[PDB]
């Protein structure tokens, strides 16, 4: 169970993903019921363990960026069972949606489902480079890609744009390393490097730890995938033992505080313990059919053929349907103008097809047109519809050396690309939770 | 946990062949994966046991007739686990369509299911006595309805339409007694009778057994709701206590045979086991609301309102239909003779709303037929579509006094039911599984 490099998904998520947004729970509509998306989950696509993903999406501590929106008790940073999917309520992120956002548009690559009745998508369009901002973790192969700064990520993907060949240094004046949404101190900016380069790269990650007003320390963040209240009772058993020579979880729904009183003591904790913590970067991700690690430009490089691929295939759909439109069109012009004849002509001929062949074999006109002329409604023969229609035209001539443009020349197709991701990031800016130090501490 | 009457069900099984109706999991098409079916209804009706009873829905040996036709292992007159509902194929029965028959046409209450976003019936058309047919068993109140014969419940039935006051006695003649699935010999007519008037009576239930070609006694069916290999083992044991003074279970995909070698032997086994066994009716089901026991004629008076009420539904679900529609065609033709006036009148309008009007306020048209003929395709002016239109008027002065007679007159109506009723029965007429003698023996 491994994710695609392009859009960061195991097919577990992938497929919840889908279900929710087929069946328009999306962001702006009411939350569902969780089991109204599971069982299109488990019956369509997935042969428990989906709404343990589902839940797993929808975690604050976890992802950078949650993909669900969960109401209801979603488990905890203590590892909490969550609610049964009866009570819990779920939708789409208005982020999540920026993963699917043109997946109706022939963009990417549709299969058959396990039973062979309906059609999946092996990939999503991904307009976000998610693999980095969300990261994975799991196991024959393991993954270790931390989350990241979403505009960190999409800065230096355009700085990728500009200079397919930028160095991994200059690219870490953009992305400047993970950013942890538990926050935390971060200590390896060499192990960033490394890791960024080769794929694997070690780092330490630190507790936000300060003193207060008898002095009393305080930990206000905690390392990455650490759980709290297995946390607390390891400090809990060594103030026993007097391996330090009291420790209370003053977390409540404002944030993390955990309170100890009784620097060096600060200094013993971050060793026999997981008040501070060492990561270890193993970015693998599936590329062309296997697992390859890579290191910060191939996967960037990776994703940015993917947004090309995507692209190019957007605007051809969009070609394609504006070519198609604009010659009903100019056959509905060229009929509006031998109108009376052409109802006339229509009450001549005994059948449908008859009409449609006795159009095309008197009059200049096709199939695809003919059949539009019969099927227009009584109504469309009014003077707002005899007279819009020949409005449209104009904005079509438009989209069409707008589109076609697009295709013939490579570089405005990555300004499309580069504007679409820019507005992204400005629409979705969120601050560094994580602190960057150079050097490690001993 | 208790059926309803008029349909036989419970809540968990009146979902599950509903969502089976409603994907479309008819006979005619394809087995559909059972998940797919699952899944539908723990998201959409019911807050395992959803999958524990559409197997049983699906079982032989436990219904006179499946509601649902199962493909894979679903499970054994051995109790043995089914298959999980990923390999395991399903889809209605013929006779579980004339359950859902007629659901499409006003006939049954709708209701919101649990989290208000779609509706679901509070009882099927049953359009066939499925209560008596498939009976009903389990648990604060307790169920015991035994199966019966489709044709002898519904020749019954006819009988009762004819003469609402036919006694206990003269059903007797057409609904004998329970006809059970896995067959054997019945004893006790007077259990039947009193079970018949109060819904209450015991009656005893014997295996098939007959001698063979050293002399072996087989056993060819066994009682209701026994379990094979529960019972081979019964015998087993005595065996070697020597409380007789060995058992194979020969059974194979061909029927059921149970051979012992080694009258007397024959009466004892009887006693000290399952072979054979009593059944006590406990006929409760809910009428009105509550929870009712009632005796035969309560129960087809209950089945009876019920077909009444929906043929009544279903025939102003119709009647309804055929008057909105002729109305349409009453417009229709008498726009088709002012046609050319109708065209250049619609062109001499502005907006969609406007045409509308200047029909209605010019000519003697209504909002229903003004909206008809703004909408009809240009193809619809072709002389098969000009001349079909005409046609149909016929066909519906028609339905109407037909229709109109099945509510106006209470006989005509209660032949509509006898006719559909009869014709239900030669189409699905199967034979007498049990045989029935009077006395019970000692």
């Amino acid at each position: 169970a491994l994710p695609d490099v392009r859009d960061g998904l195991k097919p577990v998520q992938r497929r919840i993903l889908y279900a929710m947004y087929s069946s328009g729970n999306t962001h702006d509509k009411n939350f569902r019921k969780s089991a109204k998306t599971v069982g299109d989950v488990i019956g369509q696509y997935h042969p428990s363990s989906v709404y343990e993903a589902m839940v797993r999406l929808s975690q604050d501590w976890k992802l950078r960026h949650v993909l669900i929106e969960m109401h209801g008790n979603n488990g905890s940073i203590d590892n909490d069972p969550p609610a049964a999917m009866r009570y819990t309520e779920a939708k789409l992120s208005l982020l999540a949606e920026e993963l699917l956002r043109d997946i109706n548009k022939e963009t990417v690559s549709f299969i058959p489902n396990y039973d062979d009745t309906t059609l999946e998508p092996m990939v999503l369009p991904s307009r976000f480079p998610n693999l980095l901002v969300n990261g994975s973790t799991g196991i024959g192969y393991a993954t270790d890609i931390p989350p990241h700064n979403l505009a960190e990520v999409i800065q230096a993907t355009l700085k990728y744009i500009d200079n397919p060949d930028i160095t991994v240094n200059q690219l870490m004046k953009y992305i400047k390393g993970p950013d942890f949404p538990t926050g935390g101190i971060i200590q390896g900016i060499d192990g960033i490097k490394k890791a960024y380069e080769s794929g694997k790269g070690r780092i330490i990650v630190r507790s936000k730890v300060e003193e207060e007003t008898r002095k009393q320390l305080i930990i206000t963040e905690i390392p990455y995938e650490v759980n709290k209240s297995s946390l607390v009772k390891r400090i809990d058993e060594l103030r026993a033992d007097k391996k330090v020579d009291e420790v209370r979880d003053e977390t409540d729904r404002t944030g993390l505080r955990i309170a100890i009183e009784l620097e060096s003591i600060k200094n013993y904790l971050y060793k026999n313990s997981d008040l501070q913590i060492s990561y270890n970067f193993n970015m693998v991700a599936i590329s062309d059919g296997r697992p390859k690690l890579m290191g910060i430009r191939q996967i960037i490089d990776s994703y940015l053929n993917h947004q090309i691929e995507v692209v190019a295939n957007r605007t051809k759909f969009e070609l394609d349907n504006a070519e198609k439109r604009m010659h009903i069109v100019e056959g509905l012009i060229k009929a509006l103008s031998i109108l009376d004849k052409v109802i006339e002509l229509i009450r001549s001929s005994k059948n449908k097809r008859d009409a449609k062949e006795n159009l095309i074999e008197v009059y200049e006109f096709t199939e695809e047109q003919a059949e539009a002329i019969v099927m227009l409604q009584l109504y469309r023969l009014t003077n707002t519809d005899i007279v819009a229609l020949e409005g449209e035209h104009k904005e079509l001539e438009a989209l069409i050396k707008q589109l076609r443009h697009i295709l013939d020349n490579h570089d405005a197709l990555l300004n499309v690309i580069k504007e679409e991701l820019n507005e992204i990031k400005k629409k979705f800016k969120s601050e560094r939770l994580s602190l960057i130090e150079a050097e490690i501490e001993e």
